[PDB]
């Protein structure tokens, strides 16, 4: 069984909380007994997008479940039973969200693109260092002046641990974008999603005019003698 | 029966759909069942815990309770059917979301204290302009240095039809600061909840240096 | 009985304390009858604008009396009795102006509408910010170049409750304008009416220039390669 629980990046994007345990390594037949047990063994909800017959052959028997987020919080152990035909021994596995992970909020720094970047005007990389969470996944998503956009174009990185702080990650997100739409100002937001936040999400604004100094320091004395 | 539907603030704040039923002008009958139900009516929710004495000068209860956030979200209305002695019927005022209404998103400008405010220095006032939000519903929160403020500093004014456009509303959110804090330069971000932005929060900040131009700082230093 | 205390709003606006009443939660069906008392017994005058029967208080009538401006502040009970099936005997829905209150003069500022709004070029909000007074509804309104704007443009808040004062209120005007309008001049100017200002009315003005400074001029620009 390939069970996957639901991470930030499903439930929040989604804004729905469905949990997959789906059974794998095993011919499609009618024999699907997933029921997902609670901590009380009730049932849940049934599935309907199957898996297909692979030529690994995975088991068409997805679980898909639109579990409340309300029960999902509580963090309470979810147990899956897969009562074979041939083995009437269920597969257990068990998963619940873990509590007690330290909560530290990012500090998410968006950083312009280099100008040895600029310099070539044919791709611009627009990186947010979200930086200094400690629980696990992040849900970066890059918001244009309030239009989100495609997942396509931009890559955010997998959390890999802090190099100095203990217990912490880090996850980038580039955003391969053209100079042109750069250098016209097109305010890039990227917008973070981790339960660390005070409001749980946070964004940050870059613009051409972010980066510039103030260049021009000047002082009119008036008046001397 | 004035059972509160749940407000999108409350259940912002708290992440917890509370539906609430305060049964106003009760009598002295602590005997009241108050039976929660929905459209589909099994597995139901009942209270947890009892009022004490109100304005009516009689003993009351509240009907509480959790309920899933995609129910109402999706527009599966409840009825908390105050089944008592005193009403001839239980009384079936249910409590939805009736849908039907545009999504327009909000765009908060943060208006920084006036400069004949900061000359006054015994306070400053900073006001977010929440505008343009099809839903009356916004759940402003001020955060300073990315810690929220309390709850008395800030006021949030009820939702009011917008001029130009009667299908949005707007919304005042004033942070009342001493103008000492405001020269110190601390950049106090406003947080609006509403449902129709595509993260359900935005942040915008604002600092003394924001209305300052970018590139050129000219000073004015006097001289004898 | 629903009367309405003309609130200092329409007494600075029409320039005449009108007492409004109505009979609605009243017994009386038919042919109703309105009597006031200037605490002397002597307040009443029949008006204009008499509604209709409805099924609430069917035959209805209003109230409205035009006894001067200073007689509601000096104190006079106002009550509106009817002669019929209802109770014509109690008159205790007096009503009149408290005697006293903590007037706090309105501060009022001006603020601009941000550079967020003149950067999305369809509109520009400005703000009356009116802070510190005892709620008679302050009534903002709102004069470009002398005449008195519409009373659509402007919304107007109800006022509520300062937060870090004890007696003191805020309110908030909102004058929704055109971007082209704020950019060329067009000076928006602000009156404020409470009883506690000196004059009754405090004024304030704001324009593009109100934020500019003044001894110098500076510009920006770009001779673009
Ligand atoms: C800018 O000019 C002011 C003149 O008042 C001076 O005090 C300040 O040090 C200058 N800053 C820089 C970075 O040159
Ligand atoms: C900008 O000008 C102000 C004027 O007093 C000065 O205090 C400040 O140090 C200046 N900053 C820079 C970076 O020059
Ligand atoms: C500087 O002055 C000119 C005319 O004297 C005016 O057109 C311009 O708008 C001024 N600059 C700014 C930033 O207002």
């Amino acid at each position: 069984v390939f069970a996957i629980p639901p991470s930030f990046a499903s439930i929040f994007l989604t804004k729905s909380t469905k949990l997959t345990c789906l059974v794998t390594d095993l011919t499609t037949y009618d024999s699907v007994t997933i029921s997902w047990t609670r901590q009380n063994g009730e049932a849940v909800k049934t599935h309907t997008n199957i898996s297909e017959s692979h030529p690994n052959a995975t088991f068409s028997a997805v679980g898909e479940a639109s579990i409340c987020e309300d029960d999902w919080n509580s963090g309470e152990r979810f147990t899956c039973t897969v009562t074979h035909t041939d083995l009437p021994s269920p597969l257990k596995q068990t998963i619940s969200r873990p509590k007690g992970v330290a909560l530290h909020r990012p500090d998410v720094y968006l950083l312009p693109p280099a100008r040895e970047q600029l310099n070539l005007r044919e791709s611009a990389t627009i990186t947010c260092l979200v930086t200094g969470f400690s629980p696990a996944d992040v849900f970066v998503q890059w918001m244009q002046r309030g239009q989100p956009l495609s997942p396509e174009k931009y890559v955010t990185s997998a959390p890999m641990p802090e190099p100095q702080a203990p217990g912490r990650y880090f996850a980038h997100s580039i955003l391969t974008v053209s100079e042109e739409e750069w250098n016209t100002g097109e305010t890039y937001t990227c917008v973070v999603a981790h339960e660390a936040l005070p409001n749980r999400v946070t964004e940050r604004t870059v613009d051409k005019s972010t980066g510039k100094p103030t260049l021009y320091n000047v002082s009119l004395v008036m008046s001397d003698t």
